[PDB]
RNA sequence: CGGGCUCAACCUGGGAACUGCAUCUGAUACUGGCAAGCUUGAGUCUCGUAGAGGGGGGUAGAAUUCCAGGUGUAGCGGUGAAAUGCGUAGAGAUCUGGAGGAAUACCGGUGGCGAAGGCGGCCCCCUGGACGAAGACUGACGCUCAGGUGCGAAAGCGUGGGGAGCAAACAGGAUUAGAUACCCUGGUAGUCCACGCCGUAAACGAUGUCGACUUGGAGGUUGUGUCUCGUGGCUUCCGGAGCUAACG
RNA sequence: UUGGGUAACACUAACUGGAGGACCGAACCGACUAAUGUUGAAAAAUUAGCGGAUGACUUGUGGCUGGGGGUGAAAGGCCAA
RNA sequence: GGCGUAGUCGAUGGGAAACAGGUUAAUAUUCCUGUACUUGGUGUGUGGGUGAUGGAGGGACGGAGAAGGCUAUGUUAUGC
RNA sequence: UCGGGAGAAGGCACGCUGAUUAGCUCGCCUGAUCAGUCGAAGAUACCAGCUGGCUGCAACUGUUUAUUAAAAACACAGCAC
RNA sequence: GCCCCGGUAAACGGCGGCCGUAACUAUAACGGUCCUAAGGUAGCGAAAUUCCUUGUCGGGUAAGUUCCGACCUGCACGAAU
């Protein structure tokens, strides 16, 4: 991942400015992330390694997530909505 | 504690502590719950650093063997000593050429890295960790962590391929009182590659992880610094206090 | 395929789909045990039972290969009773 | 007596074209009645180009599962 | 070989009659409810696995003596030269 | 081409006998001694492939030359005969 690629998409979620670490940000770089690495499954069946490298890559968004919607549930479905994930 | 059956066991009277629970009232520092709010932590960001870290592909040289050519002697090979064996249609030794498989000098080191297993001839690609500086950011979002999950030498196992060398089992020659050992001549699986599995081990520094604290000296790797020295991380040795049954 | 748990590997539940020289079978196929029959129509049939049953299946017509032959998943089996 | 080319042969399968009705002691989508259709030849008209053999659709429309439409008929109706 | 084995096994109900409910557009379609009631027997008249255990052999379907043996015989995918 | 030597037993095959130690007795087990080189340890073995053998011990049964398990010197069982 770029390092434009990274400033960037925390820069459209980032709830205000300089927001860099927040609920919905986090997720972000996770799920992005994630992407990646999904996408690297797809090839290298192998990979058994970077394989359990995501189940926390999530087990944390996952947790994030869980604790978004147990606080604030507006900012959740919004999260979601605009990301795409679930 | 006193008293009663001659004592005591036993028993009586009184007293105290008396947990626990119900009711009412009060405090509320700490824990918990709710609401709001700071940076020196953790993590992150920016700029740099060392390394055999992991996966895939490609690639070089030396050596062993086989094949081809030349030459070539009469031996060579091999051992504690020999023999089996190979050789005058020409082995060994030697030169040239070709093929194949495996692991890879000087540098390497007492060095370095990876989470561990492991990983160095070299090159490229992909990817994990960690260290220093600026102290900027989130702003404590921390630490540890039953279960869960993944990784995890070698050996061995399944399928396909490959197989130079080496080599369990195994076939012989020696040694010996006998050797179904060591030594010697052959030799299968395996050792190698792709894929799947097993999941173990002095998987040992045999001292799980994290933070704080407690004299120093010396050698080495790496960053920085006002660099005959100061400072951060890592790797050894000798050691203050202290610790240990002793070794340490 | 859908939903759910999970990172994935995959798993579970439901649904869908329905293969399989598979099982029961219409028509039927095969045919172990006995009796009847045994100058049966004649070149081997009847009855009571019994077992297996969409395929390498079964069947009509046409055509091809022939004797010391061929053929034969070899039984010395078959090649017009 | 046998192995390639050109030709031909080989399955009422393939194969251009009609049904309905009536009639006989015995026959028929072949007789009769009505109607439809095909091929070949010629031409009155319309119309104003008439063609082996290989290749095209076509005939090889194959196997397995199956939706829907759907006939007369039958039936509900003891309707006509 | 989780495909299966399993209609394993085992047990109950299953008639008629009256009045109704539910699914569907409807069926002279289907699934049920309540009450009454007859026989020894209600799938009372058309088929039709008996079940279970141990042991030998071959794997199985299939193939094989058309006219007495289909059997542990033959073949088969797989493995090897 | 063959005699020559060597390789090859998923080549046709061969695998008898004896003593000691040791047990209440018999056998198995181990080494040797001899013959013809070895003499058999995986498994499993009198098994459809062993005579002797209705072999020995035993299950099971009132009893079973049947069968199953074990031992097993393996007359003439044993490795893709």
């Amino acid at each position: 991942l770029s390092t434009e690629a990274t400033a960037k998409i925390v820069s459209e979620f980032g709830r205000d400015a300089n927001d860099t670490g927040s609920t919905e940000v986090q997720v972000a770089l996770l799920t992005a992330q994630i992407n990646h690495l999904q996408g690297h499954f797809a090839e290298h069946k192998k990979d058994h390694h970077s394989r359990r490298g995501l189940l926390r890559m999530v087990s944390q968004r996952r947790k994030l997530l869980d604790y978004l919607k147990r606080k604030d549930v507006a900012r959740y479905t919004q999260l979601i909505e605009r990301l795409g994930l679930r």
